[PDB]
């Protein structure tokens, strides 16, 4: 048989691999499919339909819930090859927990790993460690440490990157990019592209209309995206459409309260004519907040009359890859924005902290860094705020 396991606390992996397995039921009816997600929920309803059986996470990773019951699905089979699909940043939190107890099973056989970013984070990582003195070398050398992590003849675990990039030396894994053309443009990053090889991957963002029907309403009902709804509201008006993408409670410890009303204040900067934060033209007022958000998304559209909701625990990821990303989107920073075309970004906002504390340092950070050199914003298109 094939065991198809599948890890994820993030948003972005999930969506991936929701589409491979609407995709592989149908190839391969007789698999047997567990999935640990958190931001994305299969009900007992859609499970029965994917073949799926859900384990719990412990915290972000693997629990010993999926260890046991892939342990118990192993020792039952003459022969048994395992796929694994994980988070990419991830990946060495969820992979060995299964490894390791089975590496010495005979019977069993790791067949494919596929990778997916969680992400902004593996770029702001890839950033870090760019400049980093014979890094190629050193990876290459890890491999072995890897290996006999993963066999138990050694305590000694990779550190960084090589438990992260390594995966493809010991096993058949695809890495799947975010942002593959990253290697490309970033010339620091060319020997890890060369590295890599074939290995890495660019993840597709139209397999949903690919999709029958029938396959893309399960797609939705799981992901609880009202598509139709989404669409007729788009069109309630001929005015353009605009998401502003809300975040929950930052540095300074304010009454939740305090930061619906600074979002709220960029919402109306957003608006003004004689703002740096003018969009540009006329657009119809959306909003998309955080799923922790609670009472910050309630304050911010009890501001505005004819401002429409979507719904806040939807994973955002899920309008760019159904053909749902309006117009124009801007916002807080965050990972979100690392999957919107530039030319939907209109611009994003950083805040305040120790850390972070004027506009040059904001512009400095990792992430920033990143979005301009991959063509997503422009620097005067980043903005600071107090
Ligand atoms: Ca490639
Ligand atoms: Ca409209």
């Amino acid at each position: 048989m094939t065991l198809e396991v599948y890890i994820d606390h993030a948003s972005l992996p999930s969506l991936q691999q929701l589409i491979h397995i609407i995709q592989a039921k149908d190839e391969y009816p007789s698999n047997q499919r567990f999935v640990s997600w958190k931001r994305v929920t299969v009900d007992a309803d859609n499970a029965n339909k994917l073949n799926i059986h859900t384990y719990p996470l412990k915290g972000n990773n693997t629990s010993p819930e999926m260890v046991a019951a892939i342990d118990e699905y192993a020792q039952s089979k003459n022969r048994l090859n395992i796929e694994f699909y994980t988070n990419t940043a991830h990946v060495f939190n969820n992979l060995p927990p299964i490894i390791q107890p089975l590496y010495n099973n005979e019977k069993v056989k790791i067949s494919h790993i596929s990778l997916y970013d969680d992400g902004s984070s593996e770029y702001v990582s890839l950033y870090q460690w760019k400049d980093t003195p014979n890094k190629i070398e050193t990876l290459e050398g890890e491999v072995s440490l890897l290996a006999n992590y993963l066999a138990g003849t050694s305590p000694d675990a990779p550190k960084g990157m090589g438990n992260r990039y390594n995966w493809h030396k010991l096993y058949d894994t695809d890495y799947y990019f975010l942002r593959e053309d990253y290697l490309d443009v970033e010339a620091n990053l060319h020997d890890l592209r060369d590295y890599l090889g074939s290995s890495a991957k660019q993840m597709p963002w139209d397999e949903f209309a690919k999709l029958s029907d029938s396959q893309q309403t399960l797609f939705l009902d799981i992901v609880g995206f009202d598509k139709e709804q989404l669409q007729q509201q788009y069109s309630q008006s001929p005015l353009p459409n605009f998401i502003f993408t809300g975040t929950t409670t930052w540095a300074g410890g304010e009454t939740k309260e305090y930061y619906a009303q600074q979002q709220v204040n960029v919402i109306n900067n957003a608006i003004n004519e004689t703002s740096p934060y003018y969009l540009g033209k006329d657009y119809d007022l959306f909003f998309k907040g955080h799923p922790a958000g609670g009472v910050i998304n309630d304050i911010i559209l009890g501001s505005f009359p004819d401002m429409i909701n979507i719904p806040a625990k939807i994973s955002f990821e899920v309008l760019m890859m159904t053909d749902m990303l309006p117009d124009t989107v801007a916002g807080i920073a965050s990972s979100l924005y690392f999957t919107i075309p530039a030319d939907k970004v209109n611009f994003i906002v950083f805040t305040s902290s120790d850390t972070i504390t004027d506009r040059e340092e904001a512009l400095k950070s990792p992430l920033v860094q990143v979005m301009l050199t991959l063509g997503i914003v422009k620097e005067k298109d980043v903005l600071f705020w107090a």
